[PDB]
Order: C-alpha cells, then structure tokens, then sequence
C-alpha cells in the first residue's frame, strides 16, 4: 500500500498544500486558471481566519465589559439602597453617598459605551461572514479527488494554530472522505482540545454567549461558534461533518505490519513500554508475544477510545491538573495518565536510553514514526517528521 | 490635660505592659505575690495566642481538605453514573472506569481519615478554651485604676499581630471604660479590617464554618468566632463589648488646641491638604479659617465615620483595589480614596517638601503626631512614634 505522512489536520492551507503536492486533489480541468484559484482560497482561509480572530478577542472582551457592568450596577443599587433608609438629619451622610456613586455612573456610561461600540463591530463582522463562506464552497466546488489509493497519516501539529481544526479543514476532511480516502488522524493534545470544544457546541440547550466561558480559548471553538450563532451552519449540520469524516479517523496509537516487523505511530516520541500503561488504563489485556498480537491490542485501545469518546468522557483520559511539566512526565505520572504521556512527551537526550525504544522485541522489528520534535534520535529506525 | 500615646490598641501583653508603665492600673494590694500575677497573665496570653493560631490552621485544613471530599465523590459519582449506562458488550469499558475510581476512592479515603485526625485536635482545642478564659477572668479581678486622668491616644500599631484586637485587648479597653478612663483609638487599616471581620460574627444568621470564607485571615477575628462557636460568649456579649468600650473611640483623625496652635494626631504621616479631601469624601464643609475651624471640620470627620460605621459601610471607604501602592499613592489616588492614604502612606524624602506639612497655617501653629513610619523627618514639630 501507498502512505503519506503530513502533521495537521489543520491549517486549511497547509492541508491544501499538502494534497496538491501528493496528487490527492487537483484542480478540474474546467477551471480557466489554477493560480487565480488558488491565490483566491488562500485569500478566503486569511480572510475568514482573521475574521474568527477578530470574533475571539470582541468575545472576551464584551465578557470582560459585562463584568465591570453588572458590578458597577450593583455597587449603585447598594448605595441606594441606603440613601433611601437615610434620616433627615444625617445630610453630610447623603451628600457623601452621592459623591461615592458619580465615579461609579461614569464607569457605567463609560462601560455602556464600549459595549456599544464592540457589538458595532461585531455586526459589521457578521455581515462579512456569509459571502465569504459562500466564496469557499465555490472553491470545494473546483477540486477533484485524483490519486485515491494513498494512505494518509495525520500525525498532528505540535503547535496549535498550525495545525488548528477550523471549519474549513473539517470540510477539506469530509471531501477526502466522501471521495474514498482512506484517512488516519493520530490524536494529540490540540485533537482533544477539539474534541472537547466541539461537545459543548453540540449538546441541548445549544451553546449561548456568555456564559460559562471562560475558555475555549482554541479558535477551531470560536469559529464554528460564530457560524452556528449567524446559522451559516447548523447543529445536524456540524454534528454529521465530525461524526463522519473526523471522529471514526481517530488513533491513540496506530501501525502497520511488515513481513516480520511493525511500524507504531504516535503523536509524540514515546517510550515501547508506554503501549502497555495505555492498555492498563483503558482496560484492554495487553498481548506482546506476535506484531499480530501488539496490533490486535492497539485496534482495541483505539475501539476504547471510540467508547470513551462516544460517551464524552475524554476529558478522563486527557486533563491531569497534578501533572507537573507533561512534557517530561515522571515515571509515576506515565503509570497514572498513559494518554496524556503519549500526546506531550518531548524526547531528550535523557530519555535516548538503552531499552527506551527497542528495534527489536518478542521477535520482530519495530519502527517508530512520531511528529515533529527537536530532538534528533541517531537510531535509524526512528522517523521524526518535520515541520 | 495630661495625655500619653501608645500604639496598639493590642497585643493584650503591649497593651498591659503600657498600662502598668504609666500608672493607669496597677495590682491591688490584696495580691500577695505582684510578679507571679503578671507572669500567670503573660503565660495566659501565650497560652490563647497558640489556641486561636492552632484553631485558625486547622479551619484552614477543614477548608481545604472538604474541598477535596467533595471533588472525590462528584468524580466516582459521575463514574458510576456511566458505568450504569455501560451496555453488555463494554466489558474493557467497565474495567477501565473501575480503573479510574479506584485512585479517587484512595484519595476520598485518605481526606476522610486526616479530617477525622483535624477534628480530634479541634476538639482537644476545645477542652482547653474554658479554663484558660478563666484563667484570664481571674487575672481582672487582680487590678484596678490607679490614675484616672490621663487620656490615651492609641495611634494604631504598622503591623499586625503586634497591635491585634484579640479578645483580651477588648476586655482590657472595656476595663478601662468601665473605670471612666478617656480613650481615644485612631482608626488604622487593621482597625477596620477588625470592624469589617466582627460585623461579620454579630449578624443573623450567626456565622457558620464554613462558609463564604474565604478570609477573615485576621486572627482577631478567629478567636472571636472560636469563642462564640464554644459559647464561651454570646453574640449579645460580643456585641456590647464592641459597642460600648471600642466603636465610641475611634476616630479617623484626632486633635487638641493650644492657646494659637492645632495639634494633628493620625496612624499614617500625612499631609495637611489630606483633610480637606476626607471632608470631601465624608460629605463635610471644609473650613480652614481658624484652628476652632479646622477642629470643628474634624469633628464632624468623626461624627461621619460613626454614621459610615453605624451602617456598616464602612468597605466603601477603605476598600479600593484599583490602587496600586497604598503606601505610596498618587496624588489622583490620595483625592479618589482620602482615607485609605490616611491609614496606609509611609513617609520618605520625595515627601518632605515645602508645603505638604506646614508648621504655621491661616494664622495658627500645626503639629503633626503619628503612629511609627521609618523615615525620620528632622522637622521640629513633627512627632514620629516609636515602636
């Protein structure tokens, strides 16, 4: 079979680039110029990422403004409240009251002011926001599938706005899959994050701001917020994109089988033995003693976490608050939160250690292919994808 | 009139070790043993000074540790509501979230047992309380008033725990009122931190550990509530105490004329041009014509605080957190919060400038008497207290 690696899934234009460049998807032939077109998607990508940026920032800030209303409110309510029990001999009392309240009438005027001015703002954004998804599905309207026999791993940005899961890129997803394209995303901690955001968007009562939030802070949330909020897309709409062209992609883990060796695909560089606290974690009898057995319990640790996932339970998997640096777990912390090692470990020149990551176990090859990371193992069969 | 300072208005032993210097109590005659008296109430006060630290330590460990009891059992609850919902079929699922309690179920566990250990102190706290009261109700009987026609001026001590409020400090100016002693405290930011934490215990419904707390970090407060909590006293008698022998003392600045000159007593130094921006604040007409004038102005400051403090509004005044250095603060802070500088600014050269304290205004002579600041002014009319 024929694979490709890229890291993703996002950005939009990085994904793009990257089909065009391994003949995935190519222009049709009915198109009059193929630069023009191009030029014009990455035009619309800056344009509706800017305007997701822009959507972001004005949410915090209205949230922070509303916090400085509603205090400011009560703070004069109070007053009153006690300039009305006042007597009629206490006058310095009420005069002093009244001083108290003009700086906190200004804040008010002034805070009721910059509200006004932010939700101007944000509906000249929304009057942008249509054409400029329209300009897109024109785009998806001009690509076709080509070479449909390639393999592609996704093994994931290690930085998020890189690699972020915009509403273009889920849409880029369900292109390749709606055309026969065999996907693989390997999940990392940005996936999760996604993941997550995105459950909150599709759970009744439907998602209004603000709100819980907090944050969210990823954009990949923020965009598909806005399109919800402005009903360029619908809830049923969202929900069938990632139901069927992201989530049944997902790995922890994933391989391939040679003759007398395997391959492990991770997002991170991990140690072997860290397969085995995964199995522990998610309840899967591990089996070491073939490749067929290894791969066997990596296709039900990735059934497991379509359970976990498909019960919204992530978040058991994926957040530890005691972890201290997850970047460099303990080996304590490995044994306890095995996903959350396999999603941040970054490799040194300390972990570069005899039995870390054998090429050979129970009697077959082994061949470690993990995203980007700075450091450079010597071992040949170490595959550290570049950025 | 024959007048002295001190700082204060505790701890209890500095507040004693005052009194007995200037000879406004002394020991009855009837004591047999004058030294043994006064090193019982020394070992008295340590003896309470330890149980209200140790109670106030263990409150903080119930706090924390009930934090921790309740994220436990929400964690396995929400587990087991899903393990409920597990179908046939999932049997590596149900594995894996039994897995994931059993470390929650440890932790519970755990909390559980040291909050047990926690209580067992606190009740062994408890024994201890009635008979070291006792003890100190005892020492009372021991002295009586000596000279009665000294006025005390208590500027307020700079640091905490050195001039707290504690129990015993109550008792003591109830003692002194109750023998016709003149008493005059100069509000200071410990002494409102005491006014705002005892509000908190004379209110309906009585207050329950816990608890909006939070903090109520002063120790003045927490031996109040351990003494309420163990009806050691009522709220009826808390009350009166702070009504009568505390309250009717304070004042935000003080005075007293000489035949062509004011003198100004505060907790902070200060400059003069601070009045009449706290006239402004308090709703006051400022006059400054004369030293009568100036006088009347800050009687009227004192009738303010009465009302403020009566009210119980006294945060309004002496809570501001968008001041940055209360010990220094800018001259549009000194007009926007004139009682916080009042209490909080510490003196140094860039303050000492022509102007800011004069020695001769409107006619008559300025002298500025305050509480303890590190910078010595060379000014011969400027008293600066010790510590």
């Amino acid at each position: 079979g024929l694979e490709v690696l890229f890291q993703g899934p996002g950005n939009a234009i990085k994904l793009i680039h990257f089909l065009f460049r391994h003949k995935i998807i190519k222009f049709k032939t009915e198109i009059i110029n193929f630069h023009e077109a191009y030029q014009q998607f990455v035009t619309i990508y800056e344009q509706y990422d800017d305007m997701v940026q822009e959507y972001l920032e004005i949410r915090t800030l209205l949230q922070l403004i509303q916090i400085k209303i509603t205090n400011a409110q009560q703070r004069i309510l109070d007053i009153e409240q006690k300039l009305s029990l006042a007597t009629d001999h206490q006058k310095e009392f009420s005069q002093s009251l009244l001083q108290l309240k003009k700086p906190i009438e200004a804040n008010l005027q002034m805070a009721e002011k910059s509200k006004a001015g932010l939700e101007e703002k944000l509906s000249g954004l929304k009057t942008r926001l249509p054409s400029c998804i329209e300009r897109f599905n024109k785009f998806m309207t001009q690509i076709e599938i080509n070479d449909i026999k390639t393999l592609i791993r996704l093994l994931g940005d290690e930085v998020a706005d890189r690699g972020s899961c915009d509403y273009f890129t889920l849409r880029i997803l369900d292109f390749l899959y709606q055309n026969q394209i065999a996907i693989k995303i390997i999940l990392s901690n940005h996936g999760y994050e996604f993941i997550h955001a995105y459950e909150k968007l599709v759970v009744g009562q439907p998602f209004k701001p603000k709100g819980y939030i907090g944050d969210i802070q990823i954009k990949s949330f923020w965009g598909l917020q806005l399109l919800l909020e402005q009903s360029v897309i619908t809830e049923e709409e969202l929900r069938s994109l990632v139901e069927r062209a992201y989530k049944p992609t997902l790995k922890i883990i994933d391989y391939s089988l040679s003759e007398d060796g395997i391959t492990l695909y991770s997002h991170a560089p991990i140690r072997f033995d860290s397969i085995r606290m995964a199995a522990s974690q998610l309840g899967v009898t591990y089996n070491d003693s073939t490749k067929e057995a290894l791969a066997e319990t990596i296709d039900q640790l990735n059934a497991q976490l379509q359970i976990y996932m498909k019960n919204n339970m992530l978040h058991l998997l994926f957040e530890n608050n005691e972890i201290n640096d997850p970047t460099n777990m303990t080996d304590e912390e490995r044994n306890a939160s095995p996903l959350i090692y396999l999603v941040w470990n970054r490799w040194n020149e300390s972990k570069e250690v005899e039995n870390a990551r054998p090429g050979k176990y129970n009697g077959y090859f082994v061949t470690y292919v993990h995203g980007h990371d700075p450091f450079q193992s010597p071992l040949t069969y170490v595959y550290n994808l570049d950025t």
